[PDB]
């Protein structure tokens, strides 16, 4: 049976490069291990919600905007040992491709996303559940500098969909979670000495 | 008879002009009128030497540092607006990063508000101040208007400000501003939107006013 | 003819209770009376599984985490507080971490204030509160107060205390209670010393009660 | 020439424990290192102020509690080559002891106290100046199981001391001197990444 691990925290928090080093501090002293993140499994628009979020009227951070059912599921199988494959999502086309990922068994999975621990049932799904705290100015700098470089969007676009959609979202719907976490990580990746304790405790946990 | 001097930091782009205008109007709207001056420590920089002119466009000066500021003038400045004289204030001239000849004359009001983000770091000033008021906006709502206001000059890179922040200007205010932020009086969230705690706020000058 | 809910948060050992009580003795002091009661969040903890008290006997509990305390219940509480129902709340027994038979009967009032780490923490109670205040008082000044509160018990170990402080309290306070801080109408620093802000409040409070 | 470095901070803010990690990162990667700690140089004092300390009615957080000018004569001796003898201070007895302790030239040396940077002569002997920064109640609860253990004192003496004395005089006296500091280091110790560039900084002063 795979570990599996929920990570959360707001938007350039560092959750993915918080299971990154998981990983490298694992290899080191072979257990296999996999990420996944939640933005792969972003729903399928249609016609009227693509258009609004062409005009930029549309709410990616809010939990309906993810497929739940589809998490809920692909997570479910990969407990029970199976081999799933998994979408893929253009965030500058807002669509799902029709090439998948395959994701063969592993001994860990780490599971990222805004949104990871909002779902009850996705919740109760993770072994263990990390939440990322990072300055809010801090992630916003990351932020708004990983969406120029990804994306290449106008800075004003990006400053008012932030305090449109993003911190609001983050306000109602991802800090809540906190409260679900097992282990909250100060500082993101630079707080070393909690992730070596959470990587012992997950290597001890499977021996 | 003496000028009610009130001092407002908090970060930057908390809204510490806007709370400060917010208030000289609601002064103004409520009133039976009362003369009430708005000063801004940004106007008191030291001027550079051509070595400090040098490291800053190599991006390598503090602006956000307590040493980037005249505070003798700006004691100085203060002490004699509380006493009823009437003073002379510089005019920072950014790009050259020089006073200019002209000075501004500013005569002493009913109220005068003193706002900078390192307004209570020295003690001397701060106890000039019969109210102190803080700012308590919040870093991503702060730095998103600092951006925009920081990015209306021509020459002003977007990743260059954002380093400029993360090196100076957020550990700066950590390092320098928060510390002041118990001697305030009260404590404004959100700014100059919070009209609850700046409606007390001018009801308490007006008290105060009027014996 | 419906009570003014306040809701107080701050930190542990902040004044919560101090401000208060300071606001209720000049509510009655500048009166022409108006009723008004305190509540506190630390008697509505939930009752502990032994499974649970065995983890808090070994140290290893979070009193201070969000799940320690009956949500449902404050927010059911406090909804019929507003409504101008009589409210029955519990007694917590420490020692034995559980709710005695008896509880105590709340009658409405003009005035009734909430104070509590927590809350402002769920959006659902955040809300009843017409008013909301922080108490910004300081990390060494209140876990020195927190700490002779918490050594007046005999068996408090002090290592254990400071250990439980650095473990479980401070790190609840910044993951917890710090974010809920923006909410609050208005942010009192240095607690019940602070009788220009809390002057100010009552004056508010006044106010609303008179139309 | 010595290349000497002030270090300050609040009481408990970890002053000695940083420079101790600088000295253990300099020697792998043999410049000799000294650290020398302002709590050596406090002042001999009277029967009558050694009646009031023992009272619990003195200062010692206060400038003038220390000898400054045996402080700027030591360190101004060592600036130029020279071999000092250092004074050894009893905290308990508040005396100074008729032992001292030789120290050798060194080609680095680290002074710590809570006021290193209050004097401007001594000031400006610093060749670089690092001021430690750690949350009020850490510091706090250091000093009081510090306190406890090291001089055997009553929890209420050092709460009452505390709050007379001490966190007066670190915003009086201390604190201002933080922006005298070349580098201000947040969470004392545990910033290894800041200890790192001023380890690198030092070692490249020195080639
Ligand atoms: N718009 N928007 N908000 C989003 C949310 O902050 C992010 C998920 O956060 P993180 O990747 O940092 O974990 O997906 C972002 N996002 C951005 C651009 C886009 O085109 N699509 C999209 O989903
Ligand atoms: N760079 N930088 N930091 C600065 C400081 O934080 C700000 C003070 O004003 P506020 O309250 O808007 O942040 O002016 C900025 N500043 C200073 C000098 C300069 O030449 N240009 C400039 O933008
Ligand atoms: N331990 N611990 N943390 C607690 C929490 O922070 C505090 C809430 O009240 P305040 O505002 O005084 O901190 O009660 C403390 N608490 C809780 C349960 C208990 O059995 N004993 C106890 O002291
Ligand atoms: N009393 N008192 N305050 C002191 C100050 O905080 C400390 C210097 O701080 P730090 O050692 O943490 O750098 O010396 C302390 N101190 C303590 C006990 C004593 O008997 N003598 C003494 O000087
Ligand atoms: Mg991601
Ligand atoms: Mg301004
Ligand atoms: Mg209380
Ligand atoms: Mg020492």
């Amino acid at each position: 049976e795979p570990f599996l691990i929920g990570v959360s925290g707001g938007t350039a928090s560092g959750k993915s490069s918080v299971c990154a080093k998981i990983v490298q501090l694992l290899g080191q002293n072979q257990k296999q291990v996999v990420i996944l993140s939640q933005d792969s499994f972003y729903r399928v628009l249609t016609s009227e919600q693509k258009a609004k979020a062409l005009k930029g009227q549309f709410n990616f951070d809010h939990p309906d905007a993810f497929d739940n059912e589809l998490i809920l599921k692909t997570l479910k199988e990969i407990t029970e040992g199976k081999t799933v494959q998994i979408p893929v999502y253009d965030f500058v086309s807002h669509s799902r491709k029709e090439e998948t990922v395959t994701v063969y068994p592993a001994d860990v999975v780490l599971f990222e996303g805004i949104l990871a621990f909002y779902s009850q049932e996705v919740r109760d799904l993770f072994q263990m559940k990390l939440f990322v705290d990072t300055d809010a100015d801090t992630r916003l700098s990351r932020r708004v500098l990983r969406d120029i470089s990804e994306r290449g969007r106008d800075l004003e676009q990006i400053l008012s969909q932030y305090i449109t959609f993003v911190k609001p979202a983050f306000e109602e719907f991802c800090l809540p979670t906190k409260k679900y976490a097992d282990v909250i990580i100060p500082r993101g990746a630079d707080n070393l000495v909690a992730i070596n304790l959470i990587v012992q405790h997950i290597q001890d946990i499977l021996n």
